[PDB]
Order: C-alpha cells, then structure tokens, then sequence
C-alpha cells in the first residue's frame, strides 16, 4: 500500500531540502506527503496530490535570489545597451538611489505610454541586466480570464495554477521583475474581472496574499517590481492608472533613429546572418532612403521589419550564388522595391486647405484640412468621423470664423450666403477633436479670402467662440511629424510654451515658431496682407 | 497535432508563431467540456485553414488572353482594348497594381462575365462576394468569437475557399453601397 511512494514521493524531498516554505505551508506538505503514502495509485486525488506536491518542491519558497546593484554601473549598462531614453534613465537612476537607502528592493510599478517601436520591452530587459535582476513578460493585450492569472480550483483534476505562479517557478525568483504589455488592451468575457485584478497587482499590499486558486495558499509578493507598456492615456483604466506611475516615451527623429539602426538594430541584425560585423557596408547613405521609404512611422517596427530581412537575405545567399559583399544603387536589388511618395504631395497648397497636427496611438501625424463650396440662408456641411465633438467643436469654429470676418472684412458675406463642405480625416483621438480648431479657421478665412496660405505653414490649437486660443495635448509627437514633414514654422499656444522648449535638441533648430493667445495674431501671420 | 499539419503547408507569419502557440498551450489548459474550448477550437481551425504565404501559380499571356476574351463574348470592340491595358502593365510589373478595376453599364451586358473570363484568361483562382445594398461595416469585419455562431470578416472566407494568396475577388455592386 506504501509502494507506489518510491517511485514520485522521493522527487518530492530532494527538491524541497533547500526550500525553506512559509507559515501557510507548513501544515499544507504535512497533509499532503501523509496521504500519497496511504492513497492507491488509481485515486483521483493521489494524481492531484502528486501534481501539487511537484509544484509547490518546483516553486523558490524561501530560496533568496540575492539582488545585486550598484549606482555608477547601473547608469553605463543603460548607456550601452540603449540609445535616448534620457527622462527614463534618470528616472530608473533615481530608482536606484531609492533602493539603495531601502537597502533592498522596491515596489515602484512603473508604465510607459506611447507610441510603438520605442522598445518598450527592449528596455526593460536592459533595466533587469543592469539591476542583475530576473525578467518575464505577461501580455495582458490577450488576458482574458482570472483562471489565468490565478489558476482553477486544486480539487478540479489536471487542473494548473495561474500565469504569475508559472512564471515564479521557471525563473526560480524570489526577487522578479515582471513586463505587462498593452494594459490598455485589456480583454473581455464573462470574467470581466482581471481588469480589477490588474488593480489587485498594482498595490503590493495586494500584491502580499494574492491568492492562488491550485496552490490553495495566497502568495506573498511584495516590494516587487513591474514594468506596463500602454499606447495613449484614457485607452488605460481609470483607477489602475490613478495610481501607476505614469510615464511618457518619446518619438525619433530621422537623424536619431539613423544612428540607432547602424549602432544596435544592425549589430542586432548581424547577429541573425552572423557574417563578419567588419567591412559592414550599411552606410547611412542606404539607410537615409530606407528611412524616407520605409519609416514614415514614428518608431523603428517598419525599420527592424526591413533591415532584419536585409540581413536574413545576407545569410541565405552565404550558400546561395556570390554576394561579393552584396550587403544606394541595389538598394531596390536587395529589398524588392520604393513604396512611399513625398508627403507634401500639393506643396502648392490650394486656397481653403491647410494641413494641422494630430496625435494617434500608432505615433504623431500631419492631417489635411479641406474647405469646398458646394454650389436667405447659410450652412456648413461635416464630414469625417461623425463624432458628436466634432461636430460642436466646428460649429464653434464655423460661427467665429464669420464672427471674424463680419469685423475685417464687413463687404464680404462669402461664409454667410454659401453651403460650405468641410473634410477631416480619421486620425484623431477625442482631445484631438478640439486640438484642430483653429485650422478649420484658417481654412474657412483662406476660402473666403480666396488666397492659400503663407507656404508650408502647420499649426494645432483650440479655438475660443471668442477668439482666444486653449491648450492642446500630444505637442511632443505632434512636433515630430511637423519635422518628418519638413514645414518651416510652427505657431502653437502661449500655454504650451514649457513643453517645446524641453524636447530633445534635433527638433528644435530649423523650426521658426510664434506663440499665441489669440486667433488675430494667426491671421497676421498665416496671411502676410 | 493535425492543426501542425495544416500549418506543415499554410506557415503563418513570424509574428504569429506566438498566437498559435499561445492558443494551442491554453486549449491543453481548458475541458474539452469548457464553452471556451469549443470556441477555441473554431478560433485556431479558422486561423490555420488560411493559406498564408500559399499561393497557385500564374501562368499567362496577353495573346493567350486576347484569344479567351474573342471565344468568351462577341462584340466589346473598346472593353477588350481596355482590360488589356491592365494586363498588359500588370504583365510588366508582375505584381498587382495600386489602383483597382471597376466596370459601370446596363444589367445583363456582361460585367460579371468578363470577370469570369479574366480568371480563365489567367488560370486564376475565382470568387465572388456581394456588396449591394449592404450598410454594416462588421459584415466586412466579421464578429468577434464571443458571439452565437460566430462567423469572421467575408474577405478572409474567400481567401480561405480559394486555397491561394493570390485570387480573384469580384466585388459586385460597389454603387450599390
Ligand atoms: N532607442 C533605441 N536604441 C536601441 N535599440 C532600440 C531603440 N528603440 C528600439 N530599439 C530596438 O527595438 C527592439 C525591440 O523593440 P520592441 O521593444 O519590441 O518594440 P515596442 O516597444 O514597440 O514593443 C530591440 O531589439 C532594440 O534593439
Ligand atoms: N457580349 C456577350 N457575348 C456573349 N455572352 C454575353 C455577352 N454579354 C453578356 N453575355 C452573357 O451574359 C450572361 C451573364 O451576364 P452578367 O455578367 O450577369 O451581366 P451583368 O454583369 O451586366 O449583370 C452570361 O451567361 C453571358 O453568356
């Protein structure tokens, strides 16, 4: 009847020497080593018995993972294995500072929005190497269920606990650092619960006696770092981001991410050929069409997507036909084919359209503006995204630019006496709705008027009913696409000046900009006389 | 193991390797007498049973079309010089053009025939799927798994049908929308 111990039960103990278990589980192996010795081989809970058992020998109970850091080294393996991110280094630094009065770890849970391609998940792997800490990713874009993070019931068979146990057990951690990808995209189900779960990893007071479904036992995790990856702000959850420590990430300019291809992406990309990294003939002059071409983009996806399979295509043709160094002129040979046309397509602005800024998940981009005439009474047609603040936001928009111009120019009564279409294109978050109000202005007056505006002159900002200009959200990636778009000069509001001001520094030289309280001051200077 | 050997043929992109693996790893985690299971399973058979990166091969020649266009239909002096500008410049690129063909005329003149001679005229793969009179963008997209009898996006089915990366899709009745 003590026969069928000898062959699992003694993988049991030999696992579990070392391991120094809490409290809870104490009582817990006493029950469960007393019935496998006693329980027939065809009973439905000596299986569960001996899959609980493995598990919880599996689990680092008690076995201290010893956390290493220190200051100076730190700092330099951000420095080398990343470039920009200069806000997060310091902030990462400062976390480092905290620890080390702490004199042990800390619970920060840190987040990064933003657009995609800014290696988010690349980072965090620099940031464990660099704190000599264990790393694992959770996708929280596909959680679903709670019985995925926190397992099925112990007295169901083959039953198996959640996600973070599983992690727990594979990396051997007492000390772990733990990635969760697209909060924001937090999935659906009858267990619309893990939103509020999520909540539940976020406080390390929850954190302490997070409760297993299969280990019956809560687990006691504290003072344990994570690191959230999220897109834009209000896609996140309102009490789980009212307390995470919200951080922003950057776009790259040209010249930025030119720098980072040759020096990490390629080496990176080398490596998947694995062909001498000396003698690299990917010159900036290959790259600079590859970023015209390819990276309209705010991030790297599209390059890394590129320049992975400019080097996959390397290591083929190792066996397969001379490459004589085949890695400007065969830049179509080797990759296939151009795509992407220049941006600025009527450089030559028609008059009653202008271009603006708005702000999308994806990065910053330049959005058009139309005015048309569709030919008492006077109306102005929408269209577009037929979103109610829109709408309210234009019909403000609508009703000062013929405020505007029964005081300039009282002879004209175009905008009066006409129906007027207008066209806005769908790259808009809600508080880009109101970001792009004075354009339509401009666009109405330049209709009006007659004349196309001061030549490739972009702008974003919300209009008063009486006038006055109101802040805008998103300038950092809007700014970038003003850049990549090549315009001259940007006018902004007087309320938005700190931010410019503080960007990185390639963005700033080449741009003439004016700042604005209200719409007279636009006039004046999108219109020359 | 017999959703491996649909994707023995159809490989899914490098980026999906995840979600397939992801999908299949949990499966082993649900009762087979688990709702999600069974939905799971349509989700996973609906996914590999695409032929990515499977593509029939294309064999064909303006002359060759010339002679299926004459025995096909009589008469379109101007509708066959038209359509062979469009083979004619997609023979010189071998690649799909970035702009799209559409035939307007009377009911009954043939603009459906022509579509089922341009695939005979290239070996080509066809199907058909209707856009008249439609005004719901999620019969395009599809629903998502949770609903009854969940059914996906048109344009995935007939990739699906059709065995092919490369088919011919007839979208009829495109003014209709
Ligand atoms: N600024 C950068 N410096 C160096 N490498 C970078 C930089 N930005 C991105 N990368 C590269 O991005 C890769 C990973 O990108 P990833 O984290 O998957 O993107 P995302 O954050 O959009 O999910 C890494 O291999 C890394 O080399
Ligand atoms: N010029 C033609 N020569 C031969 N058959 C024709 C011709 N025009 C139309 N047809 C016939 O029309 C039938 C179907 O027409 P269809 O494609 O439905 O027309 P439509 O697209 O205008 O509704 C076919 O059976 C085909 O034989």
């Amino acid at each position: 009847e003590k026969d069928d111990k000898d062959a699992i039960e003694e993988k049991f103990r030999e696992r579990l020497k070392e391991l120094v278990v809490p409290k809870h589980v104490m009582d817990v192996v006493d029950e469960e080593l007393s019935k496998l010795g006693l329980l027939d081989n065809h009973s439905s809970e000596f299986n569960v018995t001996r899959n609980y058992l493995d598990w919880l020998t599996s689990i680092p109970w008690g076995k201290y993972s010893n956390e290493n850091l220190d200051l100076a080294r730190a700092q330099a393996v951000l420095e080398e294995d990343h470039y920009g991110m200069e806000d997060v280094k310091k902030r990462i630094l400062e976390f480092i500072a905290v620890s080390q009065l702490r004199g042990s770890t800390q619970g920060k849970i840190l987040c990064f929005y933003g657009p995609p391609g800014v290696g988010k998940t690349s980072i965090a792997r620099s940031i464990a190497r660099a704190l000599n800490r264990e790393y694992f990713r959770f996708s929280v874009g596909g959680m679903t269920d709670v019985a995925e993070i926190k397992g099925h019931r112990w007295t169901y068979v083959g039953a198996m606990p959640g996600k973070i146990i599983q992690c727990l057990k594979k990396t051997k951690t007492e000390n772990p650092l733990i990635l969760i990808d697209e909060v924001d995209m937090i999935g659906r189900g009858y267990q619309g619960d893990p939103s509020s779960a999520l909540l539940e990893l976020l406080d390390p007071e929850q954190n302490a006696n997070f409760l297993d479904h299969y280990l019956d036992v809560p687990v006691d995790l504290s003072k344990v770092l994570f690191i959230c990856t999220a897109n834009v702000t209000d896609t996140i959850p309102e009490p789980l981001r009212d307390r995470m420590e919200m951080i922003n990430v950057s776009g790259y300019v040209a010249q930025e991410k030119l720098a980072i291809a040759e020096r990490y992406l390629v080496p990176q990309a080398r490596a998947l050929c694995g062909l001498d990294e000396s003698k690299a003939k990917l010159s900036s002059d290959v790259l600079t069409l590859l970023i015209k071409q390819y990276c309209r983009e705010s991030g790297v996806r599209n390059l890394q997507k590129q320049v992975e399979k400019v080097l996959r295509k390397s290591a083929y043709k190792i066996v397969s036909g001379e490459a004589e160094s085949v890695e400007p002129e065969n830049l179509q040979d080797f990759v296939g084919k151009p795509v992407f046309t220049v941006e600025r397509m009527y450089d030559v602005t028609p008059p009653g359209v202008v271009m603006g800024l708005a702000w999308t998940a994806m990065g910053g981009s330049t959005l058009f503006v139309e005015t048309s005439l569709r030919r008492k009474d006077g109306s102005l047609e929408v269209t577009g995204q037929l979103g109610e603040v829109m709408k309210e936001s234009a019909r403000i928009a609508y009703t000062f630019a013929r405020a505007f111009l029964m005081q300039h120019a009282p002879a004209n009564d175009y905008l009066v006496t006409s129906h007027i279409h207008l066209h806005v294109p769908e790259g808009a978050t809600p508080k880009d709705g109101p970001s792009a109000g004075c354009t339509i202005v401009t666009a109405l007056l330049s209709l009006a008027m007659g004349r196309p505006v001061r030549q490739n002159l972009a702008m974003t900002g919300e209009v008063s009913l009486t006038g006055k200009i109101l802040p805008v959200g998103g300038i950092k990636e809007k700014t970038i696409a003003a850049k990549r778009a090549g315009v001259t000069c940007i006018v902004l509001p007087a309320e938005n000046k700190k931010d410019f001001y503080d960007l990185a520094a390639f963005i700033t030289e080449g741009l003439e900009v004016h700042f604005v309280e209200h719409y007279r001051e636009i006039f004046d200077i999108a219109f020359p006389d």
